[PDB]
RNA sequence: GGGGCUCGCUGGGGAUACUGCGGGCCUUGGGACCGGGAGAGGCCGGGGGUACCCCCGGGGUAGGGGUGAAAUCCUAUAAUCCCG
């Protein structure tokens, strides 16, 4: 670590929104450095459910820890 | 005895509105010109950006795709995704 001045970091949250699906991807200010990348059907066991705002709070719960 | 008759023909005289024809004359129609003017009219040359796809490097793992449910199919020499 090259010293940092702010001491806050922060990290762009991409969130692509489908009907079939949902996904939430933080990456750095820059976009070059992928942390986390968490969907809505890892979450789950079936596909009715790969959607929905449930998985859609739990995804991106994960990734936020 | 009187009339009409397909009734498609002809000769002569007469009228001159209309129509024909001939001549003359005029701008209401038409055409024509000049100047201002809008538009996804046509063609040609020029040029920018969106998004989709594809290909390459990096980052990043267990999926994704698809449906009412599913399967076939995409992905593990790495997909989707994100960055260049």
């Amino acid at each position: 670590q090259v010293n940092i001045k702010k001491k806050e970091k922060w990290g762009i949250a991409h969130i692509y929104s489908s009907f079939n699906n949902t996904i939430i991807h933080i990456t750095d200010i820059t976009g070059a450095e992928t942390i986390s990348r968490w969907s809505g059907g890892m979450v789950v066991k079936a596909d009715r459910d790969e959607p929905s705002p449930y998985a859609a709070m739990l995804a991106a719960r994960r990734a936020a820890e």
